[PDB]
């Protein structure tokens, strides 16, 4: 049901989010090749924590830019969930 | 602002969907090297309409499914617009 996902951050966090009207934040993509995909992030997962980061009381705005801004090399520690459905490849 | 995208389905359709509490349906990934990928669909695209059906007046599951049971060979038309939201690439 949950999973912790541990990287290093390399020159980007290796994702891309989704959400809507304040129901949560997901995963939209994991970028194939990267640290994150390795240590099982995947699309359709809501994203519960990030480092020391509530991700469901955090804007659209500030999730975005929290992910951009955590320098290279730092470890990002990703506390994801298994309001968006998401389909699998049709 | 919209885009029309025809392709002939392959095998599959080279799409993932994502969507809310009935606030549209919205391409969540479009594979890569597809017939869908070649001619121009993106993620974060709200999908108005597929073939003869409005996509913005079905439920979720007839959305997949519709998909997924077009015949291959069959040409694809797909109108979108360029209640979710999508990052780019963090």
């Amino acid at each position: 049901s949950m999973k912790l996902v541990k990287f290093r951050k390399g020159d980007s966090v290796g994702l891309r989010l989704a959400g809507g009207n304040d129901v949560g934040i997901f995963v939209a993509g994991v970028l194939e090749d990267s640290p994150a995909a390795k240590e099982g992030l995947e699309e359709g997962d809501q994203i519960l924590r990030v480092n020391n980061v509530d991700f469901t009381n955090i804007i659209r705005e500030e999730a975005v830019l929290f992910l951009l801004d955590l320098p290279k090399g730092e470890e990002v520690t990703i506390l994801a969930q298994k309001g968006l459905w998401f389909s699998d490849w049709l």
